[PDB]
């Protein structure tokens, strides 16, 4: 006797053919119709936001499978979507006894999309893994569409806060971003992506607020070392590292203020928890009346704002919570009054600290690097108690050929670098605004003038006296989370050794 | 000879601003005993409390006209001038100051110092209708070259007269900077922005994330003919057309409602009035309930939302008026119910009208060309009175391999394209989200499956229903404002013969 295992794999692949006259199977989306009319169908997040008319009668609900637990007449599933998880109870002395039902019900993969019509009620001792403190109670129980194959890793694992307590499975970066549509699925993960979206919203919000536009310059560049070349129809053409020039040529065209949003790649051979080969910039490019210091507080305002509206509200601070649980790292923390050094007073304080030594010959050409500035944030946060701080005069020599420099001290220019947790996260400049001492600078640096006359020559019927700055922006989601890899915070990172997905 | 004195005056250096009425300025020398700068778009705004003194104010010379003892400046700041009077009477009778205002150069930026009065006619030119009497007028930048073309010449709309004033689109993008300060190119230029806002802020508040997903890639997301190609460090990659497959992967991620703002690339050899070898993609993709409608009605809310927030009065109209000023055409209009027509009934239209001669059988293996589509725009003005409408049902042999089918009629496809004066703006679908009948398609296509594994891997674990758009930035403003051609709407133009700015 077979036909016995056969009528078994028939109830694990019942398709439902009138959701009328059955509680459970496979269907498809054109069959659910109930009496001939459409289902008022709810999600986790309308149901946690309402909870936390739902509690009247039978409802319908959505979600993804995140958990099954069998227990003989009872089954246990956590239903998921974004952040929100509820548990789901299958009694099947309430389900006319149906063993097929709970056969079938336990046979379903993780992560299959299901419809469950069931009453809600609120336990006695609520789960404390689901943020939805009521359950549902099943009735009928849908699959619109079965996980078809073997997970590469357990959202269990893929969630757990990294330990050493015995029995721990990691699952390591190179897994994750290879099935990135499944790590992507964390509730950490999840968090981390709607809060680099916050930043986008905050940053742009703030700039149109006080009367920016936006812009879009080409990533596709005739001129540029460290860039990617393209044959453009038989040209040789690079992609933009930064859209520095059109920004200002913006300017020189009356634009005023203007911000962009949009990528920029990068061609250096560096693997680092850093470095990403393209990564999204923030661009702002502004005019001043009489002090570019005017621009570097706005700027400096900008920031402040961006902070204050990250950490304030009720779906801000779950999100940020969120990505706590799974990565721990202590608040954000910064002043009402931005500290600012000048870089020789930031070398004077690394070498007062003896993080540094150099003799007075040498102070001039120094060029601090990426470890001596987070030893410079460790001062500050000691002293300060600050985790964001401003440098401001870096040497002339040391900054590109666009930044003025002070006409008192030629060697000092008026620059500034913004740091979040010791890292840079900004970097702009008083720009050199007089086309003939622009052209001094461009031979200066033995630029060629000739791969630079369009921009150049948006400086020769006149310019206003500007100023502007280049964010990384998921290093600064990276670094106001304490997050330990730029790779956590780029959906689908680009690096010298990853091209894919 | 006294004319080395008549020079010295002409070039002038103001050394103290106190003891002075005139002269180039560094900016460093401008301390008033501080100023309070007001711009023109500041004075437009409180007048259309600056009235009871002399106050300052920064522009760019626009035109200057010179007779006797009497100069006249019209001051320009984005799309508000101002004319600002220059009265020897005033000033104690000096000509030197009047000799050294008359021989600025057109475009310089100027500080006046000066009172403002409302005169008796004021002048037809100025939108500010107020005048400065000039206290007293300094440089701070001097136009360093003689202009490419004349902004009166570049400003005027173009007759096809004999001789008449006519400035080249090969002239004004050679020399965009210049081009870029007419008032209707700077009022398209604040409308671009204010279509990214307007979008962006109709899908944040109904609930959208904003993803940022990557252009360089391993293989070609559309067919590889038409992409770039790059080496990224031994691999060949290819430049993003779309971010269809990773806008996909984040809903199969549970992201659930995203949107991109960003550039796409695109390779096709062509030279015509509406392609652009780069350009920004509105990207749209969503999860649906039961029926794929559901986000249809949703997008053609959103373009009707679009489209109401341009219309509206304020700083949008004054923006329209002034583009409509050069570029004459008549209003944008869309009805409060958007029609929809299957492309079926799109067909027999056409056919109805004498446009197209098809059999039955040959309806639906009939490609409309964009002459074609512009042809129906035509039959649909007359016969609905709108610019905007609605495609469904394109045929599934016509549509990408993403696109589902009808599976009742498999010839037909859950499909759609918006249109803008007779051309589409707005291309997109349900797309297959059951791994297997996505493979089949694929296979049906005879596109290699190999290439798009990581795609496809991310439909193996589950996949909502859901659809999405792309939509053109550029050419929703290009057909908005009825304008001729891409290349006006774009701020540094990328077309096969032309990468440079």
């Amino acid at each position: 006797r077979e036909n016995l295992k056969n009528e078994a794999t028939k109830v694990l692949e019942h398709v439902c053919e009138d959701i009328n006259k059955e509680s459970y199977g496979f269907v498809k989306i054109s069959k659910m119709k109930e009496n001939e009319k459409e289902i008022r169908l709810f999600n986790l997040e309308e149901i946690y936001h309402s909870l936390m008319h739902l509690l009247q009668s039978d409802i319908w609900v959505r979600g993804r499978i995140h958990d099954i637990r069998s227990k003989g007449s009872l089954a246990f599933i956590i239903l998921r979507h974004k952040l929100y998880s509820m548990q789901c109870i299958l009694d099947i002395k309430h389900n006319d006894n149906d063993k097929n039902m709970m056969k079938w019900v336990s046979n379903l993969p993780l992560e299959s999309i299901v419809d469950i019509k069931g009453k809600l009620s609120k336990p006695e001792v609520p789960i404390d893994s689901t943020n939805i403190k009521y359950e549902a109670h099943i009735r009928k129980i849908f699959c619109i569409s079965k996980t078809a194959k073997e997970l590469p890793f357990l959202l269990k694992d893929a969630n757990m806060k990294e330990t050493n307590e015995e029995g721990s499975i990691k699952v390591n970066q190179d897994n994750r971003l290879n099935n990135r549509c499944v790590d992507l699925r964390t509730y950490a993960n999840y968090s981390i992506f709607c809060l680099q979206s916050q930043i986008c919203t905050i940053f742009k919000n703030f700039l149109l607020e006080n009367n920016f536009i936006e812009i879009h310059t080409p990533k596709l560049l005739g001129e540029s070392a460290n860039a990617f070349q393209i044959n453009y129809f038989n040209q040789k053409g690079f992609l933009a590292q930064s859209p520095q020039l059109y920004k200002q040529m913006c300017i020189n065209s009356g634009f005023d203020r203007v911000f962009e949003v949009a990528p920029v790649f990068r061609a250096e051979n560096s693997n680092t928890y850093r470095h990403l080969c393209e990564y999204v910039s923030l661009d702002v490019e502004m005019t001043y009346k009489y002090d570019y210091l005017e621009n570097v507080h706005f700027y400096d305002s900008m920031f402040k704002h961006i902070f204050t509206e990250l950490s304030k509200g009720g779906k801000n601070e779950m999100l940020i919570k969120t990505v706590k649980g799974q990565y721990p790292c202590e608040d954000f923390q910064w002043l009402e009054e931005t500290p600012i050094f000048t870089y020789e007073e930031a070398i004077k304080m690394l070498i007062q600290h003896g993080k540094l030594h150099l003799k007075e010959e040498e102070i001039l050409a120094y060029d601090m690097s990426t470890d001596m500035e987070k030893e410079l944030g460790k001062i500050v946060k000691a002293s300060h108690h600050t985790d964001y701080y401003i440098i401001i005069n870096f040497p002339s020599a040391l900054r590109p050929f666009y930044t003025m420099y002070k006409e008192d001290e030629p060697a000092i220019s008026n620059s500034y670098d913004f740091f979040m947790r010791g890292e840079e996260i900004l970097s702009g400049s008083q720009r050199i605004s007089d086309v003939n001492l622009l052209l001094e600078n461009i031979k200066r640096f033995n630029l060629d003038a000739n791969k630079l006359n369009f921009y150049i020559d948006s400086f020769a019927y006149s310019s206003y006296p500007h100023s502007g700055c280049g964010i990384g922006l998921e290093r600064v989601l990276m670094l106001f989370l304490g997050l330990n890899n730029i790779r956590k915070t780029s959906l689908f990172p680009r690096d010298p050794k990853r091209l894919i997905p």
